């Protein structure tokens, strides 16, 4: 089935993964340089053996395609996945007046009540975000993320180039050239980064009338993180398939630190035991075509039956 | 044995490779999305199916890391990889005054006695870069090149960061760092770059006491560029392993475009059917550690007992 190669990585650094101390600090199981592929004509590769939410995934996309890097949108679309970040730059900052919103990442996960009062103050940032439009442009614009690495590279002579952008024309005139690179990695930002990019760059590569991708992920959470990443990508593939009129290749995955987490072991285990099913099916609206121009409904992904989601404890 | 890998490229290429038209204009056999590892404490993966000059590898490593860019230092080294590029801009500008050095390139190639003329107008170039520091500043400076990317990358703010540099001292003080990276991609240079990197960007990572580091090639060049490159990361991983005084482990090579030029495809051929020998064994003076400081005679291949070498034409 189309998501085996992600069940053999899984089973691969669980079986092969050599013990590294992390970051976090809640040791991982890692392997180094790691491949995979997934032949998008044969269906859409979001895991079925474990329920992934499509609707945050593009979502998230369709911001990145605006260029966009303000909180604000994916709020009115229910998507909180960045939240923290810009929650982060609040609560640490001279306006921030309330409780002891400090090292909030871990000791709402622990048990306390606080975990009440981090989500009431995470709520209520959310809505001040959403409806104050100073607010919005001072604290919800998380700045340097994937919309404007994308869409907007500062220049050295204070420009904005958009990668994205000329690279779609590229492939409309120039399909068979082997510069069609898209980075997302700037030498100057990331010393001082909160996160540098996972997602660090990433290839297209035009033959045969079929567009394919790959990307070069230097870091990865094989059970949280490369879900997500596989769709996303692959829908990036078809977007930009069918905007140059293209037919969809494949999608390549390439890993730097491919790892599981310590403690999401028991719970990579239970996915282990699952069979996989068909893949689902997408299908964008026929009509559009400037992908920049997308809106949610003009994307659909039909029949999808994923067994249910698995919960696993978070780690940053 | 260790080249295994490189041969099992090529089989696969010259298999399953798909003819795709080529900027250059000599058609190619090619596959997107390719990984290959080497054990570097087995041996130092220099091909012996055919003879690979280490000299020249060598000294154009050293040159990147000086975070040099003038090609005086390789003529000085008797490496003339990089003559082409600095006589390019020198003959199609105001001072050149001579025959038609227009396209050389081909003409070069096709048989005319404008063979020696090109010969000979180079070899004038060549003794002026190496002697005439006016000129040498002038013309024979490359000036974004792998020295400068690595070692001395432009901010924005009109500056300068060591990103190899600093990327040593990481390994150093946090070996279990997921964020190990040296890019050579900028995307506001590409746009009207002579030739983009080809060794796009690379990353290092460290557990068990070993160094292995992992490059992303967006083009290759299975047969004249490939083995080349497998050498030069492959030195590149031992020095920085004996600056951080750590041991050696794995080269791994990811491609983007790994293809064959059609015009290859016999020499190519005549490789397949030699049969791998002993891989060599490289020391590095056991003395020095500072690799920014390390000389020629500091780096040792020895017995290295490779097949003759194989004679094809370079395409740009
Ligand atoms: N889109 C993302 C973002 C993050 N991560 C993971 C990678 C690491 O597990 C951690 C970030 O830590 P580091 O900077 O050390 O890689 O989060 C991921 O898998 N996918
Ligand atoms: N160090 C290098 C430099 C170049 N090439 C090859 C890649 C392509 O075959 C051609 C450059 O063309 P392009 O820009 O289209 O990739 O030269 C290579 O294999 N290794």
């Amino acid at each position: 089935m189309l998501e085996q190669p992600y069940l053999d990585l899984a089973k691969k650094v669980l079986d092969e993964g050599h013990f590294k101390p992390d970051r976090t600090h809640t040791g991982t199981y890692s392997i180094f340089g790691h491949q995979m592929r997934f032949d998008l004509s044969k269906g859409f590769p979001l895991l079925t053996t474990k329920k992934v939410p499509f609707g945050l995934i593009k979502s998230e996309l369709l911001w990145f395609l605006h260029g966009d890097t303000n909180i604000r949108f994916l709020l009115q679309h229910r998507n909180h996945i960045w939240d923290e970040w810009a929650f982060e730059k609040w609560v640490k900052s001279d306006e921030y007046h309330g409780p002891d919103m400090t090292d909030f990442g871990h000791r709402s996960q622990k048990d306390p009540e606080f975990a009440a009062v981090y989500h009431e103050e995470m709520a209520k940032f959310d809505d001040r975000v959403l409806h104050d439009d100073a607010f919005a442009a001072k604290y919800g614009d998380l700045g340097l993320v994937y919309g404007s690495q994308w869409r907007a590279w500062h220049t050295s002579k204070g420009d904005t180039i958009d990668q994205l952008g000329d690279v779609i024309e590229q492939i409309k005139t120039h399909p068979y050239s082997r510069r069609l690179i898209v980075s997302a990695w700037n030498p100057e930002d990331v010393p001082t980064m909160a996160l540098p990019p996972c997602h660090t760059l990433y290839q297209f590569y035009v033959n045969d009338g079929k567009l394919s991708l790959q990307l070069y992920q230097r870091s990865a959470d094989i059970f949280l993180g490369v879900p997500f990443c596989i769709a996303s990508y692959a829908l990036l593939t078809h977007l930009v398939a069918h905007e140059c009129g293209l037919e969809v290749g494949e999608f390549i995955h390439t890993f730097g630190d491919a790892h599981l987490y310590v403690n999401h072991l028991d719970q990579i285990k239970e996915q282990l035991s699952r069979t996989p099913r068909p893949a689902p099916t997408l299908q964008l609206n026929p009509d559009k075509h400037d992908i920049f121009d997308f809106d949610m409904k003009d994307i659909k992904l039909l029949n999808y039956d994923p067994y249910p989601a698995i919960k696993a404890p978070v780690a940053v």
